[PDB]
């Protein structure tokens, strides 16, 4: 398979262990430097926001439209200081924001929902608003790939708009009549660090690729490559042509 073969050389370029799942709602696929990373648990870093959002809507305490204000402290981030709908934080990945959802949900809720989904090992400790950036809540790449399949075909357990507008914040750009969605994460606070870019392709006719890039991650390495990476090999692939 010469498009395999393609996919991989683009991981020699890479000193990091890898791996790249996809899932067609029938087959799970593997490419990579190291396949087993793929039935591997990870914390999941801000991909968690995801989850998140779900929950915070699912149970009244945040909707898609509602601005959450910034009090003029300065945050870690200059692109943080300012207001942010949950959908706005999503692409900007603001943690402060999603951690203020966190604590609105409340340890008892989080825990409860996370079960209730089967989301990982369904372990948040006694921090609610840290359980994602420094575990214990681990979940694998064929996980979260199952994970956002769902989302995008409304399967997941939630109201059917909970989903819809949790769906629309992962979106990224569209080609043509197909769509991107997707969300980075990095978790740096643990160790070997964590690398994520998780999402899913929409064609036209309804028909979703879903995707996870899990990778190894250290101090200093590029924050572009996680998404460059992916967009390289969805489009060898055929999944997400380049235009
Ligand atoms: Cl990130």
């Amino acid at each position: 398979s010469i498009i395999d073969q393609n996919v991989q050389a683009l991981f020699n370029e890479i000193s990091a262990d890898a791996v790249f799942v996809t899932y067609d709602g029938q087959n799970i696929k593997k490419y990579g430097t190291h396949l087993d990373r793929a039935k591997t648990a990870y914390i999941p870093a801000s991909t968690f926001k995801i989850a998140n959002a779900l929950i915070g809507l699912e149970n009244h305490k945040a909707t898609s439209t509602e601005i959450f204000k910034w009090d003029g402290k300065p945050r870690f981030f200059k692109a943080w200081d300012k207001d942010f709908t949950l959908g706005e934080a999503m692409q900007a990945s603001t943690v402060p924001v999603y951690q203020e959802l966190a604590r609105r949900i409340g340890p008892s809720l989080m825990q409860s929902e996370l079960q209730r989904i089967g989301y990982g090992n369904m372990q948040i400790g006694t921090e609610v608003d840290q359980f994602w950036l420094k575990g214990p809540l681990t979940i694998t790449p064929i996980q979260e790939v199952k994970f956002v399949y769902d989302l995008a075909q409304g399967q997941l357990p939630f109201k059917p708009e909970v989903q819809q507008q949790v769906k629309e914040m992962l979106y990224v750009e569209r080609r043509g009549e197909n769509r991107l969605y997707a969300k980075s994460g990095w978790g740096m606070a643990v160790d070997p660090q964590v690398g994520w870019y998780v999402g899913f392709v929409e064609k036209a006719d309804g028909q979703v690729v879903a995707f996870a890039l899990n990778m190894q991650m250290k101090a200093g390495d590029d924050i572009a490559l996680r998404k460059q990476l992916s967009l390289d090999v969805l489009d060898k692939l055929g999944v997400f042509h380049y235009l």
